């Protein structure tokens, strides 16, 4: 929580996603202007990577499939396009990167729609 922190993420972006504290300040921020959903998106698609197994890797895709692509509520992930079919078609037999065109395309929205104010927002202000 020093300026180091703060100092070390407005110079490179892994350091904020290579660190727990990092997650956070991004998830409260986030979670102001309403984009909290993303953030879980990140860590749901990168946490199937500590598994890789086969059994467990059917029920926890469905978590994904289910929680966003089928339906929940109005926050669902802005995403619906050619990889909505690629992951209607990849879903059976999955693997531990399956979304990996999904959860990138997303890691792409925060880079650009969220860092452009990030570097910028009181929430990472406040400390500087």
């Amino acid at each position: 929580p020093s300026p180091e922190e703060v100092q070390s993420w407005a110079q490179s972006f892994d350091k904020l996603m290579h660190s727990p504290a990092g997650r956070s300040v991004f998830r409260a921020f986030l979670r102001t202007e309403y984009s909290e959903e993303n953030m879980l998106f990140w860590l749901a698609c990168e946490e199937l990577k500590a598994e890789a197994n086969q059994h467990v890797v059917d029920e926890k895709a469905r978590l994904i499939y289910e929680d966003y692509v089928s339906i929940l509520s109005p926050k669902e992930v802005s995403l619906d396009s050619r990889v909505r079919e690629g992951i209607n078609k990849k879903m059976q037999e999955p693997s531990a990167h399956t979304f990996d065109d999904a959860q990138l395309q997303i890691y792409t929205l925060m880079h650009r729609d969220s860092y452009p104010r990030f570097l910028s927002s009181p929430t990472y202000r406040a400390l500087l």
